[PDB]
Parts: structure tokens; sequence; C-alpha cells
């Protein structure tokens, strides 16, 4: 079945206008070759498949990169790639333009005899649909994030700082087996709760604060991503008002997302309600995006998206309202798209919790 991914990638070649592909992106390398290491490249023709790397990694590669010829280069990877392009008969070699640096582009082009053709999206098409094994891991990563939410509720009080909360979330997910958090944790309290991207700061949490907690677990190479907004003591009617709207919009999203909607449709489940209630101006981001090896990947549940959702897509549903000078709320779940609806894999409570 590393066999089968290679076969499915090869099926894309003619459309892309290539007879081979050079994969340099770490996520593509990990995805196609199950290589967890730091170095090396994958070179795949219509007929052969190679993992090229340095002396250090040869043992690891030979064990993980099952389905690949393990090729060891004697110092200069580009020179080895060029050697193998000629051995594989490749005449029109694809590369990943959205990762490959201009420098490495020039170096490769000079060295290699074939046409060197920019490509985008090839391994991404394969990663879009999660296998059952990937689903199991993502469920585990969500479980660890849920455990940390339940944990952190006994930690947040007035006088603790936002970074302190971020540090305890990081500590607890690791204790439960996460490699680490899956992105720079957001703990955004009081007026900062109006900042959708409010990475934890030195600010001290005070009574009356809404606190948005946006974090996830990086577990066996996969990412979860949960957001919950709690209150520390009694929140304002206006903050309560916004919370209720976000919650309701979010449930409409989870309840209505299914295979066959476009990204625009999926986003409209949440944005229709927030807009109807008069806060469209204040929902300045999309309803969500894909998650897997990366914290943000295809598809986009966004008003511009025409992408049709299919089973096995893993995505976030995360509407919010942000009013500068007042505060904000976001509530985010992770789901797996199914034929009929979806599966919510983040199960922490979404009701307003006052601490
Ligand atoms: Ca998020």
């Amino acid at each position: 079945n590393a066999m089968e991914k290679i076969e499915r990638l090869r099926s894309a070649f003619d459309e892309a206008g290539i007879d081979g592909i050079l994969l340099t992106n770490e996520h593509s390398r990990r995805y196609m070759a199950n290589f967890t290491g730091t170095a090396g490249v994958v070179l795949i023709s219509k007929k052969r498949a190679q993992f090229i790397t340095d002396f250090r990694y040869v043992e690891q590669a030979s064990k993980q990169a099952v389905g690949y010829e393990i090729v060891q280069h004697a110092g200069l990877i580009i020179d080895e790639v060029a050697k193998q392009v000629k051995e594989l008969g490749i005449q029109k070699l694809g590369f990943e333009q959205d990762t490959l640096t201009y420098s490495s582009y020039s170096a490769h082009k000079e060295a290699i005899d074939a046409e060197f053709i920019p490509t985008s999206g090839l391994v991404e098409k394969l990663r879009l649909i999660k296998t059952d094994s990937e689903i199991k891991i993502l469920k585990e990563a969500a479980q660890i994030a849920d455990a940390a939410f339940e944990h952190i509720l006994s930690f947040i009080r007035p006088g603790v700082s936002e970074i302190e909360v971020s540090n305890e979330l990081e500590f607890f997910m690791r204790k439960q087996g996460a490699t680490s958090s899956s992105f720079d944790i957001i703990v955004a309290s009081g007026l900062r709760s109006a900042l959708p991207h409010g990475v934890a700061s030195e600010k001290v949490i005070e009574t009356g604060d809404f606190v948005t907690l946006d974090f996830g677990a990086y577990y066996k190479g996969y990412c979860s991503d949960i957001t919950r907004t709690i209150a520390v003591g009694e929140p304002s009617d206006k903050l309560k008002e916004i919370y209720n709207i976000v919650l309701e919009a979010q449930l409409r999203g989870v309840n209505g997302i299914k295979a066959g909607l476009t990204g625009r449709e999926a986003d409209a489940l949440t944005r229709d309600y927030i807009t109807e209630k008069g806060y469209g101006e204040y929902f300045g981001h999309s309803t969500g995006h894909g998650i897997g090896l990366e914290i943000h990947e295809a598809p986009g549940l966004a008003f511009r998206s025409d992408t049709v959702l299919e089973p096995g897509m893993a995505v976030t549903v995360e509407p919010g309202i942000y009013i500068p000078g007042i505060g904000g709320v976001r509530i985010e779940d992770d789901i797996i798209v199914t034929s009929e609806g979806n599966e919510v894999i983040t199960k922490s409570p979404k009701e307003l919790i006052i601490l």
C-alpha cells in the first residue's frame, strides 16, 4: 500500500504534464514514504520509486521507506538526483513549486537534464482523503486535546497569565502522549478575546474575562485543533449574547455538514446565522479548513470555496464573532466527513462554562 499511493500519484502525471516527480516537501516525504526523518528526497517515475538520502538515514529509510529503492548519495544530493533522473529515463520532471526555494530550483535545473516542471497539489490530492488508520490517529489526537481542556478548567483563575495557561496545556498534552502542541497556542482573555490570532501573552487573566483557548495535539504526526471559550467569573450580557450566537451557528455547522456540499455551503451553515443575527461584519475568517499532517490543509470551508466535500475529509468547524473593545468568542470542533453527515471527534463541552 505504499505501493498504492505511488500508483495513485502516478495517475496524476499526464494531467500535470510530467513523467516523474521530485518530492522535497517534508509532509509529502512523510506521507508517501512514511519517513519520519529530517533529510532526503523522493523521486518517482512511471516505473520506479526512490528514496534518496545521506549515510546517516540509510538504515531508517530502508525500514520506513518500504516500497522504495534506497539510494545513498556521496555528499551532494542534487548531483545524485540528477544521476537518478537519467537512470529512470525521466524527460519531464515535476517539482513542488509551493515549497522548492528559488535557489534550489536553480541548482536542480542546472544539474538535471530533463525539463523541470512546476507542479502543485499532487500529493495533496492523496492526503485530502484520510484512511481509516489516519482517522484512528486523528481521533486519538482529539481525545488528548479534550483531556487537556477538561484539565485546564481546574487551572484557570484570576491572576494566572495567558502564557502560564499555554504552558500547562502544553505540559498536559505531552503527559498524555502528544509529541507537542500542533501550533503556537492561543490563550486570549478579556479584550484580547477580540483577536482571532491572539497567541498566549504576558497578560494576566481577570474576573469577568472571556478566555478563548485554541490549541491542539501533535500526535504520531497528525494534528488536532480545538477551540473553546470559557468565562472567568460573570461575563457581560453582550459577551453572553455573542457566545449564544456562535454556539448556535457552530451546531448548525456540525449538524449540517455532509458529503456533497461545497465549501461555500458548509461555511454558509455558520455564516447565515451569524449574519442573520447582525454580526456578519465581525466574522472575519472562514468556517474552517482541513487538518492532517499539517494544522492547515485542504479543503477550505470558506465563502470562496467551490470544493465538494467527500467522505474521509477531516476538517474544522470554527465560527466566531470578534468585536474590538468588547471581546470575542470562537468555538471549534474537528470532524470527519461521512456519506450521511459527519463525526465530531472533539467532544469537550460547548455550553458556556463560568469558572
Ligand atoms: Ca484553530
